[PDB]
């Protein structure tokens, strides 16, 4: 099948946060069925970024989620055609970040194209002052909507001096494959841990890792 046990990916990202323009590229590999991946990322324009790289972390890969148990895999089923995701991330101190992404498969390699537009981040807040220290692990809930899926999660950004800043993520996932040929799951949940492994040169070069595992809720049901 098209998604092999090892997959490479290449990524192109461009956009703006609060009027600061930038571009990134990355190359990566992972194990789509084990739910693991690594990406090595380069800021190729507008670096050193004047804001926390952490706010871009979730915009760098749904093919690499271990969909356990029954779970029909909306993302892996989507190939050869691929899929798109779009998201608004709303931070509790005011920043808003929208991201739109295309995922395709070309010559056995996954190709990501991402555009980013972030606004209203407070100039003396932790994002613009780079007072952040990576993301807590997080759980996303996904559900059928409009012949695709939608996802929701609340994520917690660790802060210098302890404490967290929370943001809310509203995602929409659309398959490029005809409905006729796709089995869309019911409600399910993805648990993840996204971690920066290394950085160099004020986050001009970042290595990021994720482990992600989809599950149904395990708890017994009275109904």
């Amino acid at each position: 099948e098209l998604i092999k046990e090892n997959m490479h990916m290449k990524l192109y990202m461009e956009g703006t946060v609060n009027n600061h323009h930038f571009k990134c590229t990355s190359e990566g590999e992972g194990k789509p069925y084990e739910g693991t991946q690594t990406m090595r990322i380069k800021v190729v324009e507008g670096g050193p970024l004047p804001f926390a790289f952490d706010i871009l972390a979730t915009s760098f890969s749904y093919t690499f989620i271990n969909h356990t148990q029954g779970i029909p895999d909306f993302f892996k089923q989507s190939f050869p055609e691929g899929f798109t995701w779009e998201r608004v991330t709303t931070y509790e101190d005011g920043g808003v970040l929208t991201a739109t992404q295309d995922t395709s498969l070309q010559d056995g390699c996954l190709i990501y194209n991402v555009k980013i537009r972030g606004v209203n981040f407070t100039s003396n807040g932790p994002v613009m002052q780079k007072k952040t220290l990576g993301w807590e692990a997080g759980t996303e809930m996904l559900y059928p909507a409009d012949g695709g899926l939608e996802g929701r999660s609340d994520e917690a950004l660790k802060l210098v001096g302890g404490g967290h800043l929370i943001c809310n993520l509203k995602s929409t996932y659309r398959s490029k494959k005809p409905a006729k040929n796709l089995k869309v799951p019911g409600v399910y949940y993805v648990d993840r841990r996204l971690e920066r492994i290394k950085e160099a040169d004020k986050e001009t070069y970042v290595e990021q890792h994720e482990v992600a595992v989809a599950r149904y809720c395990d708890l017994p049901s009275k109904l």
